[PDB]
């Protein structure tokens, strides 16, 4: 796993040069969101684009398990396959993720450097909410050429998937202009 991925990335994510494979990293994380609207538990999904050119994603669904050694989140984050290459892959490539969830009355928060964990899934506090939330920060040993995402490709998949999945309200922010879009296709 890991180490493999990062062997070969291109293998699994695709063009490492020319920008596919640095914005499927998104979509791959926006597709494990949609499949928590599909489930029926997720209702919103907001997609942002930050100025240090890192992009986050946040739900409401129910949140990624917790609780165990290792709690189920980090298998999910760390194992490979424990269109669709997972979570994994993404945080694999990236030098920096952060994972954030919340469920059953509290938040937990971990940070993750090229897909190794810096500490364990800790609890920092007490919400009535429920969600994940994961925001990275691509590897640049990894990305080359075009390494800053571009908001029309994201734009783009994300209005598709709307008119694919009716029913679930999809928000794209650009931090860097200002730019907002908000699909909610019929
Ligand atoms: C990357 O994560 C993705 C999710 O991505 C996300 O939700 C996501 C990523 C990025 C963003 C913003 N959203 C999403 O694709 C999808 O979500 C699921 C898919 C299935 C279940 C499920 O069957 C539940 N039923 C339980 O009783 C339960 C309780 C304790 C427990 O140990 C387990 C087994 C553990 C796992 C991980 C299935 C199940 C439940 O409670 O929750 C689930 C969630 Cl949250 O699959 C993941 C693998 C967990």
């Amino acid at each position: 796993g890991l180490d493999a991925v990062r062997k070969r990335p291109g293998m699994y994510i695709g063009d490492t040069d020319d920008g596919t494979g640095l914005h499927h990293m998104v979509f791959e994380v926006v597709d494990n969101a949609i499949d928590e609207a599909l489930a029926g538990h997720c209702k919103e999904i907001i997609v942002t684009i930050h100025a240090d050119n890192s992009v986050s994603v946040q739900d409401d669904g129910r949140g990624i398990p917790t609780g165990i050694g290792v709690s189920a989140a980090e298998v999910i984050m760390t194992v490979l396959h424990a269109h669709g290459v997972g979570v994994s892959v993404v945080n694999a490539l990236s030098q920096k993720l952060e994972l954030v969830i919340q469920r059953e009355g509290k938040i937990h928060r971990q940070i993750y450097e090229h897909g190794v964990p810096q500490a364990p899934l800790a609890v920092t506090g007490e919400t009535e909410k429920t969600g994940t939330m994961v925001r990275f920060w691509p590897s640049l040993e990894t990305f080359t050429n075009v390494t800053e995402f571009e908001y029309e490709i994201l734009a783009k998949r994300l209005r598709e998937l709307s008119f694919l999945n009716s029913g679930v309200s999809i928000r794209l922010r650009d931090k860097r202009d200002g730019k907002e879009d908000h699909f909610h296709y019929e």
